[PDB]
């Protein structure tokens, strides 16, 4: 429905703190100003960062906008940015954003942030080709399949996520600047051939086995791989366990739920030195 | 020991066959003629094809030889290659060479043909890491671990082998030859990044599942996956079975010991088109 008279930012925007945030993009004294479709288009960039913003309702009358910058509000819809058709730049880290289906038509959208939103599901994504940098950190991320068609990422955030299976990425020739820390990941060997990378960061996996029975010796294949095919050498096992490649193996006269291992590696790939390095637990039955 | 005085060809070359060859590679009347070490010296090249050498023994002694053309022959044992330093090219197919140990010093050795030579352990090839090509079609190789080094190649065949892992060749960016039909291949992903290709070939895989229990309601995982990680539609399923993605469906009111489904797909990396075709072949037990 057209603003067709001056119209009280309040009325387009029945969010308090968006409200706000547009008084100030406009300069205005007061909420209660009224506004123009005129100086509604004028409007490139939105900068509302920390407001405790809970709805986005009325941004579909800013259709010039190219920039959000929305980190660390409240949001969990933005079903009104689906129209925002020049959107470049989006940053929504710390909302609670799960339904990316809202984004699938913006073919100019080049970057985009979504860490610390409770996202399981990414498979929206998939309608976002176009995609350059693509931030999903810190969130419950476990199966990364639909990132493979983003081949024009040049950036690409995964970190605090929950990911085992990195194969996905072998597409993704362009990378520069990946980060995978705080994943459940042990073998690299789908990697080796980002040649393009200068940034990599490996740090704190946690490796998770399927569960096996208890037995007093316990023999357990090491599963760690380096980015060509090589076994990593553990740094430190648990409950006084052994090393003899290819197999940890632990003498447990007594039952306990659980051993592990820890491990530390340089790795390059490409023009990138990380340093994987994580542990492996291992849940016992019975 | 010294060739101090001229020696007929058949002293030095205890095989008959390789004698003979010797014997036409110096432009030699007869077998029995006598031949000097600077002859020996003169040698570049051996072109020996389908002639039933059973032995090289004596090639020892032709220490300038860059060139072995041994296609065709009986040999199975290598040995006297071990210290032909400026050996560059050696071509072995349809010989039963199986220990490689012998070329593990060969620092020149750039390109090594080992078709139809009944091979499984090609962990020898680790200390080739120089190669530049590589055929080891008509073999029965399963793992390929260990080619993950051999970041030189620029053609590699492996195809009519038992390889369904394909991940450790992601390294090998410098690859533009590529032949693997006829392998156990199903899952694509980990060529995906392989950009420098120009020539690739997946035709006829047979693809092999563990087996399962028969039951009249069979759902089964399609485990066919196209190099974005998409799975591959069957075109052809055993049985009168069903597709439904992401599972093929049989009734099997009675017991059968095995269904199957063929696909076909055109696939693209890099600059080369192939086809990758098969059948997965499923077991079942009771």
């Amino acid at each position: 429905e057209t603003i067709t008279v001056p119209t009280p930012i309040k009325q387009i925007f029945s969010d308090d703190a968006f409200a706000e945030t547009i008084k100030d993009n406009l300069k205005k004294k007061s909420v209660t100003d009224a506004v123009t479709q005129n100086e509604l288009n004028s409007i490139d960039q939105i900068i509302a960062n920390n407001s405790d913003i809970k709805s986005v309702q009325g941004i579909q009358y800013l259709p010039n906008v190219t920039k959000l910058f929305l980190n660390g509000n409240k949001l969990t819809d933005i079903k009104p940015l689906a129209n925002l058709k020049n959107l470049g730049w989006l940053f929504l880290d710390e909302n609670k954003v799960k339904d990316l289906s809202s984004l699938k038509d913006l073919k100019k959208l080049k970057s985009l942030s979504l860490e610390h939103n409770g996202i399981s599901d990414i498979n929206g994504l998939v309608h976002l080709p176009q995609l350059e940098s693509l931030y999903l950190g810190n969130n419950k991320i476990t199966d990364i399949t639909v990132l493979s068609r983003l081949t024009k990422l040049d950036t690409l955030s995964l970190e605090d996520n929950q990911i085992s299976d990195i194969v996905p990425l072998a597409c993704l020739t362009k990378l520069q600047n990946l980060y995978l820390s705080k994943n459940h990941i042990s073998d690299l060997r789908a990697l080796c051939g980002l040649k393009n990378l200068d940034v990599l960061e490996l740090f704190s996996q946690e490796a998770l086995n399927k569960p096996i029975n208890h037995q007093s010796n316990l023999v357990v294949p090491n599963t760690v791989k380096n980015t060509d095919g090589s076994l990593v050498t553990p740094e430190i096992i648990s409950d006084d366990g052994d090393y003899e490649k290819p197999n940890v193996k632990w003498h447990l006269p007594e039952f306990t739920n659980e051993v592990s291992f820890i491990f530390y590696q340089p790795v390059t790939i490409g023009k990138a030195k990380a340093r994987f390095h994580g542990r492996v637990t291992q849940p016992l039955k019975e």
